[PDB]
């Protein structure tokens, strides 16, 4: 792989400081964003007092074009107020919305390429594992759930399609990120769900 976390270590611990920053509510606390030791990171969102506690990762390392990225996402955080998201980020123009799921009500759970100009899909996701494919290439990028050799993607997004498309430009590159996030737009509020929520992550692989 050109790059990737197992999330393999002991329970309790923090993911691999060389591979992920650790946002510092997000914070930097191994009880809303440690390794389970069970192959899992898990990001936690817990409620403290009135106060709602939360984690995010991102990844220190970035990728460019002509790759497939995967990853292995459990979301025991389907409830109001939380909006887990599967993303691989850009610091200037574009973002790619691998996998969201949003507790305000009001939204389909979706994919999403931003160019800027997006297009988006919707996607169904319950509770259980499932794996979540990214090939971004130079003529487009697209998506599947759940792979098998041979599937087609459920959502693909020709380069073309986005007269703006940023995907191509040199050196363009994007950082995986995994979060939890609570209220907001896409969360909702929390008031009426169920805490502690937790989105589980067994592994993401580069190739
Ligand atoms: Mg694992």
């Amino acid at each position: 792989y050109l790059f990737q976390d197992e999330f393999d270590g002991p329970a309790g611990s923090a993911p691999d400081a060389s591979k992920w920053a650790v946002a510092k509510q997000y914070r930097d606390d191994r009880r809303n964003v440690f390794l389970d030791g069970k192959s899992n990171l898990v990001l936690r969102a817990a409620k403290n007092g009135p106060t709602y506690y939360s984690g995010k990762v991102q990844s220190l390392w970035r990728g460019g074009v002509g790759h497939t990225w995967e990853a292995r996402i459990k979301l025991d955080c389907l409830t109001a107020g939380a909006w887990p998201a599967y993303w691989l980020g850009n610091d200037d123009q574009g973002e790619i919305d691998v996998m969201e799921w949003y507790g305000n009500g009001n939204w389909p759970s979706a994919t999403t390429v931003h160019a800027k100009e997006w297009k988006t899909h919707n996607i169904a996701v319950d509770s259980a594992w499932h794996t979540w494919r990214c090939q971004w290439d130079e003529a487009g990028i697209r998506f599947w759930k759940d792979y098998v050799d041979g599937a087609q993607p459920y959502f693909d997004v020709p380069a073309s399609s986005l007269p703006d498309w940023p995907f191509n430009g040199p050196g363009y590159t994007v950082f995986p990120v995994f979060n939890l996030a609570v209220a907001g737009s896409g969360g909702g509020d929390p008031g009426p769900g169920s805490y502690p929520a937790d989105m589980l992550i067994d592994w993401i692989r580069v190739w």
